């Protein structure tokens, strides 16, 4: 389990846990790596922010009898 | 053209809403250059404040407060 090697620097990779999810960062650059399984953690909590949001515009727009066109964010991924 | 980390092969490039991320074919783990990871977050942000004004409306016009829940950035500014 070593340190990984930035694709544009190749120098070593600043691992830490953020909202407990794994990140890696190049110190010299900045540029970010996910790996797949952490990945999928980010965007599992994306997802609900998203919900959340649109249920809550849902009620608004079914109490005035209008229907609400689903939008975003995940869509990007 | 930009090696992964991992597996030390090619990685392939997509473009979504503007903002260019590399992903591994064969790890599946994703690369964004810093000027890219600056993208994604302008672009969160500008989902975020569409639903914001659309709901601080909704609550002015019942009268109710509304304070403004920020969900996305909370998770972003892990950034
Ligand atoms: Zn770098
Ligand atoms: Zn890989």
């Amino acid at each position: 389990m070593p340190l990984l090697l930035c694709p544009n620097c190749q120098v070593g990779m600043r691992e830490v846990e953020r909202r407990g999810v794994l990140i890696d960062v190049c110190p010299q650059c900045g540029g970010v790596w996910l790996d797949k399984g952490e990945l999928e953690k980010l965007l599992a909590e994306a997802e609900e922010v998203e919900r959340r949001y649109e249920e809550e515009l849902e009620g608004f727009y079914r109490k005035e009898g209008k229907p609400y066109k689903r939008k975003g964010f995940m869509k990007l991924f």
